[PDB]
């Protein structure tokens, strides 16, 4: 049989007893009832639904081939989005997914490796801020910026300037296509209808901002072409192009340049957003926090000093710093339920029967959340990640960046971005709170499946 769930109501399935407004909250409540593992239906369709670190580390980790696909929803053909790596399946993705990891390697691409692009966007970063001169600032565009151009430098070889056009439209369509990619009409409820399309003026500015975007690409595709080098792969693009004239007696080929665009216009979405707001919300909580920030300070003077730019092996010296980082990522839960996914062949699972095809939703909350592993788990505390000796502590329950054959393809630039920009911030600023920090409150706005920081200011003062 499928797991137990509530049962349904014919055709609309389980949508009305679902808590649309928190969906983590709702699968959470949920399992109190029917445990680690049930079933819902969306309109017919069935979902498994996984909760607790066991029930997610046997199916994403133990049956890991078996749980590799990506669950797929009406919306996934609507903004045509299966063409790149987020939303493939089989054959197309095992391998541009293996391609990409490859290329994203720190020395993926040439000699310039990924750290020194990131390098180079901290001081960037912390430029800009200076720019700023103390003043108060809603942070959310600069710090935007910043993991955008990372975005940028690793595909097409430059970073821009943050004031360039061609930058601030890229930004502008991105931003556009995330918000309204949030919003639950777009993510779920549109999701009801598998035919009609009930957001067609919507879907059609996502696509139109999508072909700004590709077509941009395209530009600097010509541009890599005319100027190619075979012995001096330096980006993203090189790199793809390599591989292509390369797969020129495998035809046809997942290598394509419509591959290749759709491949980095994938990049730039769940590159950008997600490391974003991580940035925001980790400042929104060293603001509510400042022994934390204080802390950090002193290992990035010990381990750093105020000389050079920190780099990726002043890590191991900062176990503090890292425990903050991961901390972070941890409290702030920003997927909520990961990506969905859909298992690849018919399984057994425990005790029960799913179907090859049927969507999985992950409760990533459930893991991050544990509350025996972190106890407390709503408080932010960066003793979640240190030993009572203030070492660094591991965690299996560390999973915002997903676990399995899926897990986050940007996992390691993710985490290079949010230390150098972390740790550089700090090692050139002090944190100033407009309202007092007993005030400002820090707890998750949520919007379905979205997770969002509250607004607040700030401003940087230099040291
Ligand atoms: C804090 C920043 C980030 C977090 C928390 C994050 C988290 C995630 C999560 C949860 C998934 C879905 C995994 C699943 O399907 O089970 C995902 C997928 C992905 N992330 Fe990230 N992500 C971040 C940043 C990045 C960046 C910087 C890149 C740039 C390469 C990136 C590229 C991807 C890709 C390509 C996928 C899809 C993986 C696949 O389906 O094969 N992400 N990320
Ligand atoms: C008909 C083709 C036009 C596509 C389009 N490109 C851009 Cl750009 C605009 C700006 O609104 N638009 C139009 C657009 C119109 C309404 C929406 C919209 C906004 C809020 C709630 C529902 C809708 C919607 N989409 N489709 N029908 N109603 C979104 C985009
Ligand atoms: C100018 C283009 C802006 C980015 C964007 N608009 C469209 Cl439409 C696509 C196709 O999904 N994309 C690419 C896209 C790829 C993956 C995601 C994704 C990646 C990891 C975690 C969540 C997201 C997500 N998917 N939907 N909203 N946010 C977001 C956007
Ligand atoms: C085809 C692409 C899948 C996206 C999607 N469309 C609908 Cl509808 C569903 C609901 O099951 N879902 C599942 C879903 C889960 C998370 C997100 C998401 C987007 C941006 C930032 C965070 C999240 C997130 N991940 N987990 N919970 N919320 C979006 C959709
Ligand atoms: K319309």
């Amino acid at each position: 049989k499928l797991p137990p769930g509530p049962t349904p109501l014919p055709v609309i399935g389980n949508i009305l007893q679902i808590g649309i407004k928190d969906i983590s909250k709702s699968l959470t409540n949920l399992s109190k009832v029917y445990g680690p593992v049930f079933t819902l239906y969306f309109g017919l369709k069935p979902i498994v639904v996984l909760h607790g670190y066991e029930a997610v580390k046997e199916a994403l980790i133990d049956l890991g081939e078996e749980f590799s696909g990506r669950g797929i929803f009406p919306l996934a053909e609507r903004a045509n989005r299966g063409f790149g790596i987020v939303f493939s399946n089989g054959k197309k993705w095992k391998e541009i997914r293996r391609f990409s990891l490859m290329t994203l390697r720190n020395f993926g691409m040439g000699k310039r490796s990924i750290e020194d692009r990131v390098q180079e966007e901290a001081r960037c970063l912390v430029e800009e801020l200076r720019k700023t001169k103390a003043s108060p600032c809603d942070p959310t565009f600069i710090l935007g910026c910043a993991p955008c151009n990372v975005i940028c430098s690793i595909i097409f070889h430059k970073r821009f300037d943050y004031k360039d056009q061609q930058f601030l439209n890229l930004m502008e369509k991105l931003n556009e296509n995330i918000k309204i990619l949030s919003s639950p009409w777009i993510q779920i409820c549109n999701n009801f209808s598998p035919i009609i399309d009930y957001f067609p003026g919507t879907h059609n500015k996502l696509l139109k901002n999508v072909a700004f975007m590709k077509s941009y690409i395209l530009e600097k595709v010509k541009e890599h072409q005319e100027s190619m080098d075979m012995n001096n792969p330096q980006d993203f693009i090189d790199c793809f192009l390599m591989k292509m004239e390369k797969e020129k007696h495998n035809q046809p080929s997942e290598f394509t340049i419509e591959s290749l665009e759709n491949t980095a216009v994938d990049l730039f979405g769940a590159g950008t957003e997600t490391t974003s707001t991580t940035l925001r919300y980790a400042l929104l909580l060293l603001l509510k926090h400042p022994e934390v920030t204080a802390k950090v300070q002193e290992e990035i003077e010990r381990v750093i000093g105020r000389n050079r730019s920190p780099c990726m092996q002043d890590r191991s010296h900062m176990p503090y710093t890292d425990a903050v980082v991961h901390e972070v990522q941890r409290y702030i839960d920003l997927l909520p339920t990961s990506l969905p996914h859909a298992v690849t062949c018919d399984i057994k699972f425990r005790n029960y029967l799913i179907p090859k095809g049927t969507t999985i939703l992950i409760s990533l909350t459930s893991v991050l959340h544990d509350n025996k592993e972190f106890p407390n788990p709503e408080m932010f505390d960066p003793h979640h990640f240190l030993d009572e000796g203030g070492n660094f502590k591991k965690s299996k329950y560390f999973m915002p960046f997903s676990a399995g054959k899926r897990i986050c393809v940007g996992e390691a630039l993710a985490g290079m971005e949010l230390f150098l920009f972390l740790t550089s911030i700090l090692q050139n600023f002090n944190l100033k709170s407009l309202v007092d920090p007993k005030n400002l409150d820090t707890t998750p706005v949520v919007n379905g499946f979205a997770s969002v920081p509250p607004f607040y200011q700030l401003c940087f003062i230099p040291i």
